């Protein structure tokens, strides 16, 4: 769809079989999801945002449904304030900004 | 214009008589600009993201040009690592996310 920005662009995702709410976030390079059990191997990594750096678990090649569209790619799991869908997966679902 | 998300969606803005590069950021409620010496009244604010919070100065009714489009609204000024155009101004320039 076309999504206007008067409200937060929140969508439902399915990850590891579980439904969650997530924010479509063009300012995020990477997708970052709150702490959860996720099947797959992972690697320790760190990422930085506006307020500093956090530790995350990097899971590669994770199958995730975003607003009914399929993506398969990297999901960082850790203590983010908000579940965020970043450009690595927005590009997979063909998302663009338009004005 | 259409902006794909392979790379960071950076555009040129003009604020307080200065040109800067800024992110078109659907994940930000508010616009946050790197420290600059803006004139006028402001109110203290703290905003949080990955890593924690930063202290910013909230300026209202600030005129800003974004990729050639005029806008006027609230701009938060503080030690952000990137200039961020948030939804408060993205709506004014008619920006949508589409997939
Ligand atoms: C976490 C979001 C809910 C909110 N943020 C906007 C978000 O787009 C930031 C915007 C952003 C961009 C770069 C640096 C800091 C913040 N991106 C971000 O944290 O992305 C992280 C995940 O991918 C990585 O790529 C960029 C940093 C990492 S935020 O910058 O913290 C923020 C919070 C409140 C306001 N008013 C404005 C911005």
């Amino acid at each position: 769809p076309q999504i206007t920005l008067w409200k937060r662009p929140l969508v439902t995702i399915r990850i590891g079989g579980q439904l969650k709410e997530a924010l479509l976030d063009t300012g995020a390079d990477d997708t970052v999801i709150e702490e959860m059990n996720l099947p797959g191997k992972w690697k320790p990594k760190m990422i930085g945002g506006i307020g500093g750096f956090i530790k995350v678990r990097q899971y590669d090649q994770i199958i995730i449904e975003i607003a009914g569209h399929k993506a398969i790619g990297t999901v960082l799991v850790g203590p983010t304030p908000v579940n965020i869908i970043g450009r690595n997966l927005l590009t997979q679902i063909g998302a663009t900004l338009n004005f």
